């Protein structure tokens, strides 16, 4: 472990997680950053074929454990219905730097999306902070005229009562479900983005846009105002599972409801 991961653990169970993560967002300053126009690029990761016109890209979240294995079952349910491909968020491994801006890490992602895809169609999708990085680069991406043919907002919490309420329980199922180990250049990144997408916001854009929100609460709440939500136009549907494990172990459902969608 470190004590930087032990520190988080601790915020949890002691109430003080917001707290916690402003104390990594200020230690995410002294670490290497990058504008966006001082020659930083990435690749996307391929995770699945399929039939069809229109790739659906992928978006890695902004938790600690978060990275492109999280769309691993989305992507497995997919293959054979449509390509997937995954966005590394960059900073939570070694050797690369840390955004300055949503518009650093957008313009970078565009970049690598662009080179990718060519003229080939595509929808962006993402899971909880994750859907706010994937919005951004659909936003950046139509403003170079490569408008993605739609976005997949996959539990949503725009700059939010509900994950505030929360984030003891979400903290200590982030360590049930740490398949990637949380290392201090993990923690530093959940910092830095945490402080980026909260200090965010996003731009109507009248792309299509299709919420997919948990079934579930991770918590009792007195009426449904818990839910994920999104500001601007869009279709919504409702998977099993809470927060966690609608794009985990029921990633299936998700699977179907982005096949229809596409259809
Ligand atoms: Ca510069």
């Amino acid at each position: 472990s470190s004590a930087l991961r032990d520190g988080y653990r601790q915020a949890g169970v002691s109430g003080r997680v917001r707290s916690y993560l402003d104390l990594l967002a200020g230690l995410s300053d002294f670490r290497e950053h990058f504008d966006g126009s001082d020659g930083f690029s990435l690749d996307l990761v391929d995770m699945a074929d399929g039939p069809g016109e229109v790739t659906v890209i992928c978006c890695a979240g902004t938790a600690a454990i978060s990275g492109p294995h999280e769309f691993t079952r989305l992507a497995g349910a997919l293959r054979g219905i449509a390509p997937v491909r995954a966005v590394p968020q960059p900073g939570y491994e070694e050797g690369e730097p840390l955004p300055s801006s949503m518009a650093a890490v957008a313009a970078v992602q565009a970049d690598a999306v662009i080179r990718t895809q060519g003229d080939k169609p595509f929808v962006v999708a993402g899971h909880s902070a994750g859907a706010l990085m994937a919005y951004a680069l659909a936003t950046e991406l139509l403003d170079r005229g490569h408008p993605p043919r739609g976005v997949v907002l996959i539990d949503v919490y725009p700059p939010q009562d509900a994950m505030n309420a929360w984030l003891e329980e979400l903290t200590a199922t982030l360590f049930d479900r740490e398949t990637v180990r949380m290392d201090d250049t993990r923690l530093t990144a959940l910092g830095a983005y945490d402080r980026l997408t909260g200090q965010w916001r996003p731009r109507e854009t009248g792309l299509p846009t299709l919420l997919v929100s948990a079934g579930e609460p991770m918590g009792p709440w007195p009426d449904d105002s818990w839910k994920p939500t999104w500001p601007f136009e869009h279709d919504t549907v409702a998977v099993p599972g809470d927060h966690f494990t609608m794009v985990q172990e029921h990633a299936d459902a998700i699977a179907r409801h982005i096949d229809a969608w596409l259809g």
